[PDB]
């Protein structure tokens, strides 16, 4: 079939986080701005409408949404505020996320595993790993 959307679509709650904290720092993100992000906990939505899938986050302080094609660069405002040109595509059924900005450069991973949907951010050497399950 074309088995990536019944894999992702859904809205997913956070139920653990490791690192979170430390990633944000990495990337930039204010001492003020960190503590409450990582307190907000939003659960994430994903759609499909066609080639076009997106991610949204629901109600939060500092609201997020994407839409994007896998393979497609594509202009990203990232809940901290940052201007980033991000590339998704699905290697292994896996969707890496990149995003490039001022020379820098973040990866976020997003596998199924079981009925969790395990998130991992990379930044420099410092590594988050947040786990969802359906809400
Ligand atoms: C929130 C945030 C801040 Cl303040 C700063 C830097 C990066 C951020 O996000 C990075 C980031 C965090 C995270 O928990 N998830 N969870 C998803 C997700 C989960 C399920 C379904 C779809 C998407 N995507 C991400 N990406």
């Amino acid at each position: 079939g074309s088995h990536m959307c019944d894999a992702f679509v859904g809205t997913w709650k956070l139920v653990s986080s490791e690192n979170f904290d430390d990633y944000m720092k990495e990337v930039g993100v204010g001492f003020a701005t960190r503590k409450v992000a990582g307190m907000a906990k939003p659960n994430m939505i994903i759609s499909v409408n066609g080639d076009v899938i997106t991610i949204k986050s629901e109600s939060t302080f500092k609201n997020t949404e994407i839409s994007f094609i896998l393979g497609q660069e594509f202009d990203e405002v990232t809940a901290d505020d940052r201007k980033v040109k991000s590339t998704i595509t699905l290697d292994g059924g896996v969707l890496v996320h990149v995003q490039k900005w001022d020379g820098k450069s973040t990866t976020i991973k997003r596998k199924r595993e079981d009925d969790k949907l395990v998130v991992e951010c990379v930044m420099k050497g410092v590594t988050s790993t947040r786990v969802y399950e359906r809400a």
